[PDB]
């Protein structure tokens, strides 16, 4: 399928671009800039090898797509799926997005709402799915890294979801799992969180999760 | 050392009970019933074989130990807990209290405020252990079963956590993780949910956690 991976330039972006793309998808980088998308759809498919990777605006990856992932910090995603509402509301639109604050005594949920559900609000959707929280972005990125985890999703849309599962477990290393509607997503996103106090408390490096 | 499971005659205080006593620890299983601890400490030496493990009402079995853990559903835990404070405010008290709704459309995290930090204030103690929420009771309870799971534990005494993570590591299939002060409490509760989500939605059975 076309996935439009948009902040796609960054972190996750870039580790969903390299792994969906060996596996024959067809991935269009997202940016603010046309050039820096187009700067990294070059890097990303020299990294890839045999790959269909293109850069262009969001605006333009949005609009090319049939599904989209919001691969940027959860604060700005929001402005930037409100900008685009009137071309995503028709799309599978993927969130990843974990609203998350560190302090003193550790890292804390920082939202009174799931962003997957405040993403569907804004879109006026059904089609959100919520996935992708748990995969640590350069353990995710790095095609040496081996890894076996589990990425819970969450939403409303049947067929939507089923898409988006399907997607995940094309990938070597991952198996979805149906954690059901997007009122459970809350508990999907402080996942992340909860990861990143073992990481801090154990010292322990880039971790995922499984279900055994 | 000496251990009481309060509510021991229940899921999670078979598993515990058994587990612990063949590793040599005294057990006291405890009950709101004299007779009915007695017959399920009968029941556990049976299965256990050479074991200490005896029962006794809620009360007596927290005034003769060292560790208490509350193996009961939260809200009562809370009350016995209250009822019991003046004695288990000097013990190390272990909780694996999750406050989870079993709804119509999924499970729901049920508390503002986590258990474990209720608990502790009920009690106005700094050693309440927050640890075992993930730990399946049927599972841990069959020793023929094969496990690999990770338990998150939270604390803000430095001595007990570390008291109850050696107690944990001694079990072969556990390994705890240090998930920081008991504040972070209410994300590592919320994996129960999250957990009995996925069983529900994927068709699973129990399932514990690993982070890797
Ligand atoms: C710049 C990069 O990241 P960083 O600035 O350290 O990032 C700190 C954190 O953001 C990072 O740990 C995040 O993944 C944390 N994190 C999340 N952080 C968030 O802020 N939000 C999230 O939603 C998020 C989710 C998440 C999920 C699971 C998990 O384990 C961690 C998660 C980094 O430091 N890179 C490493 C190397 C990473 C790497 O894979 N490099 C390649 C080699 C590259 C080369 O050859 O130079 C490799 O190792 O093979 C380094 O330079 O040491
Ligand atoms: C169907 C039923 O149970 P079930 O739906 O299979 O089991 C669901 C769960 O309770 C069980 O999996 C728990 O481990 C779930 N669970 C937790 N469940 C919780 O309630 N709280 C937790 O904190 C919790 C944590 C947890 C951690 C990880 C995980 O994977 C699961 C966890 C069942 O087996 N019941 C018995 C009968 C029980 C009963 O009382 N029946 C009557 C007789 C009924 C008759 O006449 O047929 C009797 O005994 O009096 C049976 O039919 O065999
Ligand atoms: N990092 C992880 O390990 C990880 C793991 C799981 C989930 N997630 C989640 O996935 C999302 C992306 O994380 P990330 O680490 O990839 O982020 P990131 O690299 O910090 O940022 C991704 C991209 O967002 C864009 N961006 C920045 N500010 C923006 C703004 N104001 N408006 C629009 N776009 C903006 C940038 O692209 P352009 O400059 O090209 O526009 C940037 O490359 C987050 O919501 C995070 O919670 C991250
Ligand atoms: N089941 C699991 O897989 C699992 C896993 C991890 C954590 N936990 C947690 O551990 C705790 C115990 O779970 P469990 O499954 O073992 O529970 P359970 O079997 O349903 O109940 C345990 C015991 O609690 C006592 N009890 C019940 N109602 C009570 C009340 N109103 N007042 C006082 N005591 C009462 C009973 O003992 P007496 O009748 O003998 O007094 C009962 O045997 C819960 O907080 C749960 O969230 C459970
Ligand atoms: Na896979
Ligand atoms: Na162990």
């Amino acid at each position: 399928m076309r996935v439009a991976l948009l902040g796609g330039t960054g972190n996750l972006g870039k580790g969903l671009a390299l792994r969906l793309a060996t596996l024959g998808h067809e991935i269009v980088v997202g940016s603010r800039r046309e050039e820096k998308a187009e700067a990294k759809a070059a890097e990303y498919r020299r990294i890839a090898g045999d790959a269909s990777i293109t850069g262009m605006k969001n605006e333009d990856a949005a609009e090319a797509c049939d599904i989209a992932v919001l691969t940027i910090p959860w604060e700005h995603a929001i402005d930037t799926a409100r900008d685009l509402k009137n071309i995503l509301r028709e799309k599978i639109v993927v969130s990843p997005l974990v609203p998350v604050s560190r302090g003193a005594k550790g890292f804390t949920y920082s939202s009174e709402r799931s962003a997957a559900e405040i993403v569907a609000e804004v879109l006026e959707s059904e089609k959100v799915v919520s996935a992708l929280h748990t995969i640590p972005a350069a353990r995710f990125a790095n095609l040496d890294e081996k890894f076996d985890w589990d990425v819970p999703v969450c939403g409303d849309d049947d067929e939507s979801k089923k898409v988006v599962m399907s997607l995940i477990s094309e990938i070597d290393g991952l198996r979805p799992l149906d954690a059901g509607p997007l009122s459970n997503s809350r508990l999907v996103e402080s996942l992340t969180p909860l990861i990143l106090n073992i990481m801090r408390f154990n010292g322990m490096g880039e971790l995922g999760i499984k279900f055994l």
